[PDB]
């Protein structure tokens, strides 16, 4: 995609992991290229620090989506509530 905060896991892709037709099927700064698989660095480092860069699927998180005890456990810049959910947003770029 356009850049480090966007977040895009290639491994489900249309085709198979890491094909793509378009640059916002792969993560990151990576692009798309003329074989039809992403390219490129997705950010550095990889994963980012807690932030806009972190990327992280919390729909498999332990608990059941979206549940956590740390915030590693959340995407992005969000954070683990007192309850125990993920918040906040998480700070990504939409493509």
């Amino acid at each position: 995609g356009s850049g480090p905060t966007y977040c895009w896991n290639e491994a489900n892709n249309p085709g198979g992991p890491n094909r793509c037709s378009n640059n916002k099927q792969c993560d990151g700064a990576r692009t798309c290229s003329s074989s039809g698989f992403c390219q490129g660095t997705s950010r550095k480092p990889d994963p980012g620090p807690k932030g806009p860069t972190y990327c992280w699927d919390e729909a498999k998180n332990p608990g059941g989506p979206n549940r956590c005890s740390n915030s590693k456990q959340c995407d992005g810049a969000r954070t683990c509530s007192s309850s125990g959910f993920c918040q906040g947003t998480a700070g990504h770029a939409a493509a």
